[PDB]
């Protein structure tokens, strides 16, 4: 019944389907044709639907999914946490967004989200994914991405349509070594930490991480804060103000004092390291 839906029928037009399937929390895509990890980048990845169709009950995955490419028309949507027990519109924002974008919606794979697709071009000035306090979110791509596809039809929006796209910039906020290799780095050495536990002094964490973080980041005070915003570590209290600073900065301030050696990127002294790994 999912090929009657007109807009499965428009990206059936393209070999760029996949299948996915729940690890933990996260849906993994996997190639329909052997069952390996997919690719987001790699077109031989991919199928045709009909392959991932057969792929599906072959691997026994969750659903189909399609792969965005910068080359096809289309534009994904993505609408977290925004449905009833009995799936109706419960976010007010939501529902504004589906009366300025009337195109192909259908029910997200966990029965509590929406996906709209449509046919246009994103600002170029929003970010990809947006967060609001109710606990929803507005997350949109045209490329280097896949969607789930459920052809649970919503609200009888079965049709992708041409629309302009201008009217998102009222619903995404506006935007205007490296710190990934650093993290790749500290992870691989053993030193990333863990998320706290229940009875664990979390501010002696913060400061046995931040540590680490002196010597890695070679005592730079704002790259030692980009890292440690992404860690498990990071709450609301790192940017409390405590005496004309706040509680972040100086547990990073007292950490670069603390520190003697530093980690030279062109001298890979991974040995200087003065803390030992994190145990598993
Ligand atoms: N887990 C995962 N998802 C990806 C990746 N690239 C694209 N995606 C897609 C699959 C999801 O449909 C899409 C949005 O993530 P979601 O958490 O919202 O899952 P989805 O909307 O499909 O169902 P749900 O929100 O739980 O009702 O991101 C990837 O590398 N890993
Ligand atoms: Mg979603
Ligand atoms: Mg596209």
């Amino acid at each position: 019944m999912i090929m009657e839906i007109p807009a499965i029928k428009a990206l059936s037009r393209y070999a760029q389907w996949v299948i996915w399937k729940k690890e933990r929390d996260t849906k993994i895509p996997y190639n329909p044709n052997n069952g390996k990890k997919a690719s987001s980048t790699d077109p031989l990845a991919w199928g045709d639907i009909d392959e991932a169709q057969a792929g599906l009950v072959r691997y026994g995955a969750n659903g189909l999914g399609f792969v965005l490419t910068k080359s096809d028309p289309f534009v994904f949507i993505d609408l977290d946490h925004v449905l009833d027990e009995n799936k109706r519109v419960k976010c007010e924002w939501a529902r504004q967004l589906l009366k300025e974008i009337k195109s192909y919606t259908e029910i997200s794979p966990s029965g509590d989200g929406l996906h709209v697709v449509v046919s246009g071009k994103l600002p170029d000035y929003i970010k990809h994914k947006t967060k609001f306090d109710d606990g929803s979110a507005l997350e949109v791509y045209e490329s280097g991405r896949y969607m789930t596809i459920t052809g649970e039809v919503f609200d009888g929006r079965d049709d992708i349509k041409e629309l302009d796209l201008s009217i998102l910039g009222e619903f995404a906020e506006h935007k205007i070594l490296d710190d990934e290799a650093i993290i790749d780095l500290m992870k691989r050495k053993g030193q990333w930490p863990d998320a706290p536990k229940d009875g664990d002094d979390w501010s002696s964490l913060d400061m046995s991480f931040a540590n680490r973080l002196a010597f890695w980041c070679g005592k730079d005070i704002e790259r030692m804060d980009r890292i440690f915003r992404q860690s498990p570590l990071m709450r609301q209290k790192w940017d409390r103000p405590t005496a004309g600073s706040t509680y972040g900065r100086i547990t990073l301030k007292k950490a670069c004092d603390f520190v003697d050696s530093v980690y030279d990127p062109a001298l890979r002294n991974e040995s200087d390291c003065p803390f030992e790994p994190y145990n598993e």
